[PDB]
């Protein structure tokens, strides 16, 4: 049931980086994972004006944020286009060598942790608060996927059999222990407000 496998050396060095180097303005992670959100709703808002039955499998579009203080998680969940395997196991990885290489040539040169969105690779900023990250995602085309990564240079991907989700992604975030902050409804708000208040669709802060 569960696959194996590497990311990546370009995306292992990423991680790497993301993970080993000195940057306190972390709170950037959550702007990149709402981008992430807000470009897979544009994506099948779009396909549905040509094909509406893409629609069938939800039509309301969203993004919820959804803090578990007992689990120590923070979830990213949206109603976008989603992602097949063929996304997590290949496509994903491959698109984001040009990306990755770019960036790091960036920074060597003076830029930020902050611009990692410019380089299309800011998913992997949840490794700046994140020890372990779960993807549920569930795209018109394709099955249920969990995929999951601990930053081993490795990750797994198999068919998820929890809660469907109809079409979407959920971008689960373990958080390193020192990282609790972001669980709190006041430290959310705030960071959305300065990064996020433009987005294009309803971002519901959910509390506890
Ligand atoms: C490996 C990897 C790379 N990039 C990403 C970021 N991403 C890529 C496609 C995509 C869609 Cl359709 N929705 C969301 N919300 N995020 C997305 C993920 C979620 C993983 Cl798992």
């Amino acid at each position: 049931h569960m696959e194996t496998f590497a990311f990546q050396a370009e995306i292992a060095q990423l991680m790497s980086l993301i993970i080993n180097t000195f940057y306190s303005n972390k709170e950037i992670f959550l702007r990149e994972l709402i981008s992430n959100s807000s470009d897979a709703l544009d994506k099948i808002r779009y396909e549905s004006l040509t094909d509406p039955s893409k629609l069938d499998s939800g039509k309301e579009l969203h993004i919820n944020l959804i803090p578990n203080k007992q689990d120590r998680t923070l979830t990213i969940v949206d109603t976008g286009i989603g992602m097949t395997k063929a996304d997590l196991i290949n496509n994903l990885g491959t698109i984001a060598k040009s990306g990755t290489k770019a960036f790091m040539e960036a920074l060597q040169a003076g830029a930020d942790i902050s611009m990692i969105g410019q380089f299309g690779v800011g998913f992997y900023s949840a490794y700046l608060v994140a020890e372990k990250v779960t993807v549920i995602t569930k795209h018109n085309d394709d099955e249920q996927y969990a995929w999951e990564s601990s930053a081993g240079g490795s990750f797994t991907v198999r068919t998820d059999t929890g809660e469907p989700m109809g079409r979407g992604t959920k971008v689960i975030l373990h958080l390193k222990e020192d990282q609790t902050e972001y669980l709190e409804e006041r430290r959310i708000k705030e960071i959305v407000k300065k990064h996020s208040q433009f987005i294009g669709y309803p971002i519901t802060l959910f509390v506890e």
